[PDB]
């Protein structure tokens, strides 16, 4: 029954990041984890509810993979970091699975306000540290932290929805890209 | 018959502004309108339809007053309808219907269409003329006012909610002149 639990959110993951929520059903989920519907609605009530347990591992993972890549860049100072984590944002919401579930299906199954809170809950806290630190490098004027952190999550999260669906994603890419690093490197002191 | 959509949405604005969407039904709307239930449906055929009208309507508003506000360099005009959009999402029917109903009700992607149709010609100029007077760097002028309009909409997101309005108000303003004068140059 736990191993049921993890059965379901894997193949769910699986699927639903191939196909998307809406193409595939649960009796289809409960097929590819090798478990019968009885034991799946023990452990989920419904479609939705195994959804909000997929966005919760696949947003971890989102947040670790985050962590991974701007310590793979070798940043020394927070200014370079700060740097990093823009580039890193772009190249794991570029993931065909991330796309799908967190960009595309969570705001439209989870709602607005279930999309939100889950959107901060993993985004806020690594975002504050970035700024706290430049701050304290003296790379990023003293200014309040909470709404400067909450500003750039509304850019960074439209940076992702904009090239999400772009005619041209990979030119949407690059120039948001640029975009976001102009932008940075007129907020950065070095 | 386009009487009738214009008191609807005269009543709709006026009472889902005071109250919420959640709060308000739409007989009660039909009744401050002066029609009937039967004239309503055949109109709007639920709530929520009737409320996407008042959004259009609403946000039509919203960009008249900032284009009003703003004409009251290019840079400084930036400048201005930075502290225009926060002037005018301050407004309590704003921030009901536009920042806190909006996008529950639309969702995010109807939300995301809505503000964009709205919004990006005015950021897109505003940009566009910034650049031409040499006070902001040659970049794509589409994906710039895109991370804009996010991040401006957040802004007023978070001051919408927030526990101290007035705080959040005066330290986001500083936060976005802050952002604003490292994209621009000097
Ligand atoms: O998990 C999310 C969003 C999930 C969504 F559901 F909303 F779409 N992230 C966006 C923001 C972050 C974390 C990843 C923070 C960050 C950063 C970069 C530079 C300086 C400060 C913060 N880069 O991306
Ligand atoms: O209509 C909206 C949002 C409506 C909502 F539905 F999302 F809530 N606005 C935000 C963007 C604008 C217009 C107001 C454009 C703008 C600006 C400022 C500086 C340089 C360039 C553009 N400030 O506010």
């Amino acid at each position: 029954s736990a191993a049921t639990r993890e059965a379901l959110i894997t193949g769910a993951r699986k699927l639903w990041g191939l196909r998307g929520y809406a193409e595939v059903g649960t009796p289809e989920i409960a097929t590819e984890a090798g478990v019968t519907r009885g034991a799946m609605y023990h452990q989920f009530a419904d479609k939705a509810a195994l959804f909000r347990d997929v966005v919760e591992v696949v947003e971890q993972d989102v947040m670790a993979r985050m962590a991974t890549l701007v310590a793979a860049s070798g940043a020394a100072t927070p200014a370079d970091a700060i740097r990093a984590a823009v580039d890193a944002w772009l190249e794991v919401s570029g993931d065909p699975e991330v796309r799908q579930l967190i960009l595309l299906d969570a705001p439209v199954v989870l709602g607005w306000a279930g999309f939100r809170d889950v959107a901060q809950r993993y985004s806020l806290g690594m975002t504050e540290q970035l700024i706290t630190e430049a701050i304290r490098a003296g790379q990023l004027a003293r200014q309040p932290v909470r709404p400067l952190a909450q500003v750039l999550i509304g850019a960074l999260d439209e940076a992702a929805m904009f090239i999400a669906t772009a005619d041209d994603p990979k030119r949407a890419r690059r120039e948001t890209r640029q975009v976001l690093r102009r932008l940075i490197d007129g907020m950065l002191n070095g």
